[PDB]
């Protein structure tokens, strides 16, 4: 068979554009298609985020308390537009920002890396001192999801955001104790049933990080384990520019690549 013309017939049913990759491992071939085509990151940097902010600070530093006003508020929030009168620590803004998507709590953490576009400078600083020459943050939330599909300012690859994942959570871009924390709060994220989750039976472990935007953009960057506990990293990215800036996302699509993958990996 073709794993390419499968993906290909996504594509047609969906009117969709799909790229995925899984890096090759010791046993597996690599999966790509269209890996190195470009994706708007929409909300998948905040797991990266998190890593750059764990990276530069020792665990004490998840206990500080950041304060902030319901002017802040300027993105989807499910958790950060609760606490505006108490604050958040560092810690309480990583879970946020993974786990509910929380797009306030992904600004204070860019303030919090510090510098240029509020943060997106260092963020950028960050992949590119994990191999990434590729990807690029320009922008903040709301904004960095309404890119038109043209330009590259807020942009990943399949390829690039595989592999700065494969690092984060699976090499040794963190010490143990700080990537213990990137992968729970991936493991017990609450947004991506409908993704690549609902791709790999139940015996296997799914722990994933998705954006969402404009132009009918859905993404999901996970890691998976076998019942037998090997490891794998998938990321999938779509969109869908021919339906206009307020195209329907496709979370089925993501779903049903992620169960071509599995198909594959199984």
């Amino acid at each position: 068979g073709d794993l390419a013309d499968r993906f290909a017939e996504l594509e047609r049913r969906y009117d969709a554009r799909l790229g995925v990759y899984v890096p090759a491992t010791g046993t597996t071939a690599a999966i790509e298609y269209r890996a190195d085509e470009r994706f708007a990151f929409c909300s998948t940097f905040k797991a990266p985020l998190v890593a750059a902010v764990l990276h530069q600070n020792p665990l004490t530093h998840l206990d500080k308390l950041i304060t902030y006003t319901s002017d802040d508020i300027r993105s989807i929030s499910p958790v950060a537009q609760q606490h505006v009168q108490t604050g958040m620590t560092i810690g309480q803004l990583c879970d946020a920002a993974i786990r509910y998507s929380d797009g306030t709590a992904a600004n204070l953490l860019l303030a919090d890396l510090g510098g240029p576009g509020g943060g997106t400078a260092a963020f950028t600083g960050y992949l590119r001192s994990l191999g990434d020459t590729v990807s690029r943050l320009d922008a903040e939330e709301p904004e960095l999801n309404r890119d038109p599909p043209g330009d590259e300012r807020n942009t990943t690859t399949p390829h690039a955001i595989a592999l700065v994942l494969q690092q984060l959570v699976l090499g040794n871009a963190l010490p143990p104790d700080k990537r213990a924390l990137l992968t729970d709060w991936m493991a017990r994220n609450t947004t991506g049933a409908k993704r690549i989750r609902a791709g790999f039976p139940a015996d296997w472990k799914v722990i994933d990080k998705t954006g969402t935007g404009d132009y009918g953009r859905a993404n999901d960057i996970a890691v998976v384990w076998s019942p037998t506990g090997v490891p794998y990293v998938v990321a999938v990215m779509s969109d869908r520019a021919g339906g206009g800036y307020d195209a329907e996302p496709r979370e089925a699509l993501l779903a049903e690549a992620a169960t071509c993958v599995a198909g594959v990996l199984a």
